[PDB]
């Protein structure tokens, strides 16, 4: 409600006004703007869920398709796995003080390689939680029987079942 | 030490009231200790497995370094002894 307030106050309309002038392949600072717009979309998505708990249907739901960013959820997945492995090793050191490794190292060597494969644009500029957004989209779709969200629901399902499975 | 604690707990449970492999473990551990010279036994040393764990933790913070063969040595030492 402060993330929402900033958008509602300093940019009441869409962010596309800031895209044509500079972000339309005019400056190398166009990726960061996307993140801002993405964050905006994220907030709007949550607002729609807050409305559910019809008028803004397929017309508005088609704007969130850019937010999924399959190439961007892998980064969050890798960071989460790396953080959980670091926590596991810290707990191992704590248990050694008070007193699975091969696959753990394979996971690390795949996650670090995947992170290195991404360019600096993805790593440097933030983004909202993609899997949480997919979960909220699925929750909203569950409240609309028979809509099926066309291929958007399929994309959300495959992104949610490919990365971050627990 | 863990086997001695296990036997002490067995005696306590007998007071208030796996052995073949335990004895095999003892007869291998005592033999391994006897095989070492007095230099290793008499003079202390920091916890090697904990040091390997800290090295792995530090390496996890550096992506792509791989520590060359040092990481491999730490991994094999950690997965060969003290596995739990």
């Amino acid at each position: 409600t402060i993330m929402q307030e900033v958008y509602s106050a300093f940019l009441p309309d869409g962010c596309d006004h800031l895209r044509d002038k500079l972000g339309d392949h005019q400056s190398p600072a166009t990726p960061a703007f996307k993140s801002l717009e993405a964050f905006f979309l994220y907030g709007r998505l949550y607002e729609f869920w807050w409305s559910l708990s019809t008028e803004e249907g397929e017309r508005m739901l088609s704007t969130f398709k850019e937010l999924f960013s399959e190439k961007h959820a892998s980064l969050q997945n890798s960071q989460r796995t790396v953080a959980e492995v670091q926590e596991t090793l810290a707990e191992m050191i704590r248990q050694h003080q008070k007193s699975s490794l091969p696959e753990l190292t394979k996971r690390l060597t795949e996650a670090n390689q995947r992170m290195a494969k991404f360019p600096e644009s993805i790593k440097a500029w933030p983004f909202p939680d993609v899997l949480e957004c997919c979960l909220v989209l699925l929750l909203i779709r569950s409240h609309f029987p028979g809509c099926l969200a066309q291929e958007m629901q399929q994309q959300a399902q495959e992104l949610l079942q490919k990365y971050g499975n627990t």
